[PDB]
């Protein structure tokens, strides 16, 4: 993972790429957000509600050599996405990671009557 100090936040406002819904693979602009532990993703084609990922639950799996890449795994779902540029990937990758644990570690581990 990221070595040293690592303290760039759980909170992060941008934009990303995403793979089409299946039919293609290309890799289409959209506004994302992270806040509270949770990634919401705006709609594009149809301007009604987005679409609330929680990253409790999710599976950030950071590409290994291809940088700036990073699939988001989720409940017996996986999705793919891409960063912009060098930077804007690190700091994603760790705040997407960071948001998760840091809600985690202020969360019950497992559940005890009482």
């Amino acid at each position: 993972g990221s070595s040293g100090s690592s303290g760039y936040g759980s909170e992060k406002k941008g934009y990303l790429l995403k793979k089409s819904d299946g039919i293609r693979k290309v890799w289409q602009r959209r506004k994302c957000s992270v806040k509270n532990g949770i990634l919401t993703i705006s709609h594009a084609t149809s301007n009604r509600q987005p679409a609330k990922l929680n990253l409790l639950t999710c599976q950030v799996k950071p590409n290994a050599e291809d940088k700036k890449s990073f699939d988001l795994i989720s409940h017996n779902r996986t999705y793919h996405f891409q960063a912009e540029d060098e930077q804007d990937y690190v700091a994603w990758i760790s705040v997407l990671t960071n948001s998760k644990e840091e809600a985690l570690t202020m969360a019950f581990s497992g559940p005890s009557s009482g």
